[PDB]
């Protein structure tokens, strides 16, 4: 009855305008950077889910902004690979993540490299904003309701002419004769990973290594095929590492005062849909971040913090799909709550398009708050994200940002 | 294309983004003028494969090729709803981005109080466009679209009414005209003054079985009209200066008389042909009356409103018309940038509601803007909001003490 009033929707503006007008750019470079990427969670999904957070919370849906619609800046990204109009997980990831547009299937490569061809690998390979944060003394994390072996997550820190090889046992004995590595051996030994939460716990222990939770089901065991046990192999690079594989181990390691890398493997593949998780057992994606921001937020150099909401797309009956979305806007709630806007960078995209009463290849919107979120602006490439990310931090190839620092 | 295969021409073409975004700098003044370009239902995906289309046209690949409106500086994203649907018509959306309140479902210029079909509930419940704003602090004001110019969309710039289907008198139910309803067709030459009309529905505006200009052998295409009533001879009368033209040849004419002040030009009895089945020398295109209404409108020291309409992208959607469609809107948007000053000039370019390999309904829709006070425009917003930006950004009601500086 309220919305039958001219008056209601005319105030409804006047607010909007008045949040417009009070939008200031922040000129300043940035502390601490994020990434937050939503898996096939183009236009349309976006609209679907706030019109079911709305109605969870009590209201008709369409009208109830969800946390991402509050972010000030806006822009729509063109997602097309090299190769291919219509992309893949792989190819855009090399894009948002490592700043050059590439091809269809392959992670942290140039288009000049080739899918499935081992040797065309050397010498193209490119470097990621989370390596060049690295470099420059930040903290690093990867947060993934996926295997952390997966595309998205792989592309800050692979580099592969095929998403498949997650282990030695995925590849061909041609690829490893000519000196390539699965993805699972690049997460423990390409760089150093600050924080890496996630699932695929079965690509990092040798054949035949029972689950820790599915001890009597073979399908959950190790895979790998070189006797590696790369869990105690990254374990021993430096002192203060701790693995996690469940919720009390997660809780009790972002409190402790001695632990200053954490990995944690929550599942054998991909992590279970937020409904079907048991509340003891497995962290939701709010909790894995928030355990990120507190490690991660203790290096006064700053951080830059990659989490995907992964399951999203593989939902898509509709139900499993929305409610993946929703429990991503409030991992993105909760890292607002954690960090302060004036030191931090935070980007919201999906890396391509999902493919009554009140196919592929389309463009995605990216929202972003903080320091430098106004040069998201417009219709951009993809690959844009990675550069407004490493000119923000002040990383290599910006440098020469000439950008003040914040305060604090 | 082998010079994408070096990562040098990624990270150069990325440069050259942050340098544009780093230059670009908000206009602080009012806007002397006021643009809004409306793709009838080009939705992020409509426009994507648009850019391939005009990118491949031109000799491209597609993806990496921009369109005009790739240019804007500023983009938001809009919700679509109407009071009573999730998945909204072009008449309730309408309401919102031309008057500034969201409305029901199939109704025009009126209020979420107004019942649909229910001629008796428009009374008190009307709401004020922009347009009509602008008319009153003295701009000059003009609607351009391919669709007829009593269709949902135009009708949304001067209409009040029930019922969106309500063209012409004969559409009308008795009860209806008795309770003091006008039809869509009337409330065009009365309701305001309208300096320029060009589109499509010649057939409303003329008493029954006047032949019409360009099909005298076609019953179908004779006008319509049961009150006896010539609006286009009406409409003419109305003021010195005033011109009607049918075709191409009279609109060019008509273009550089300077004896011309006030224009309508009604191209077809209904909505004007897919520009791909055009006659080039009796039919003009989107961008040409574009132009015509800018040169017609620009004379005004106090400014202008136009309201463009791409109106038959949906209509359209073998996708290949909807596609050309939305290439000639893209164009129309190009010849006005050509024509207008950005230090004076607010454009926005949305849609109304979304669309329902080798290189439903009631999404959110993209919005672009160009001007004085584009910088308002950003995140996520409702569709009303459009309105209220541009009755702001041009110090129109009920924004008159706006505080900005002239341009
Ligand atoms: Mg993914
Ligand atoms: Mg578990
Ligand atoms: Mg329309
Ligand atoms: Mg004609």
């Amino acid at each position: 009855v309220e919305e039958e009033n001219p008056v209601f929707w005319n105030q409804k503006a006047k607010e909007a305008l008045d949040v417009a007008k009070k939008l200031q750019p922040i000129q300043t470079s940035a502390k601490n950077l994020i990434l937050f990427l939503g898996d096939g969670m183009g236009v349309p999904t976006v609209t679907a889910t706030r019109i079911l957070k709305g109605q969870l919370g009590g209201h008709l849906g369409p009208e109830t902004p969800l946390a991402m619609d509050h972010f000030p800046f806006t822009a729509l990204s063109k997602t097309y690979n090299v190769d291919r109009q219509v992309p893949d997980s792989a190819g855009t990831a090399t894009a948002y993540l490592c700043g050059v547009k590439a091809n269809y299937k392959t992670i942290g490569v140039s288009a000049a490299a080739r899918f499935n061809q081992c040797n065309s690998t050397f010498g193209n390979e490119v470097f990621s904003v989370m390596h060049r944060a690295k470099k420059a003394g930040k903290s690093v994390g990867v947060v993934t309701t996926t295997r952390v072996q997966h595309a998205s997550p792989a592309g800050t820190y692979a580099h592969t002419v095929n998403r498949d090889w997650y282990s030695d046992a995925d590849m061909p004995s041609s690829a490893l004769q000519e000196g390539c590595k699965d993805i699972a051996t690049q997460l423990i030994s390409n760089m150093d990973i600050d924080v890496i939460l996630g699932g695929g716990r079965k690509f990092m222990f040798p054949k035949g290594t029972p689950d820790p939770e599915y001890p009597g089901d073979s399908d959950q065991s190790g895979v790998r095929l070189d006797s590696r046990n790369l869990v105690e192999e990254w374990l021993a690079k430096y002192q203060g590492t701790r693995y996690v594989w469940n919720r009390e181990q997660l809780m009790q390691a972002s409190q402790d005062p001695a632990v200053t890398r954490l990995m944690g493997l929550f599942e054998p593949t991909e992590m279970k849909y937020d409904v079907n998780r048991n509340a003891s057992a497995d962290p939701s994606l709010a909790e894995m971040t928030e355990v990120a921001v507190r490690l991660l937020s203790r290096n006064p150099q700053g951080f830059y913090l990659f989490v995907e909401g992964g399951r999203i797309d593989q939902g898509h009956t509709a139900y499993l799909a929305l409610t993946e979305a929703v429990m991503f806007d409030s991992a993105i709630e909760k890292a607002s709550q954690l960090t302060n806007e004036k030191d931090t960078l935070t980007l919201i995209t999906a890396d391509h398009s999902h493919v009554t009463l009140r196919h592929g290849g389309e463009d995605v919107a990216i929202f972003a708050r903080g320091p430098q979120a106004h040069l998201v602006h417009g219709v951009q490439e993809q690959n844009y994200i990675a550069h407004v990310m490493a000119f923000a931090g002040c990383l290599e190839p910006y440098t020469d940002c000439g950008l003040a620092p914040p305060a604090d």
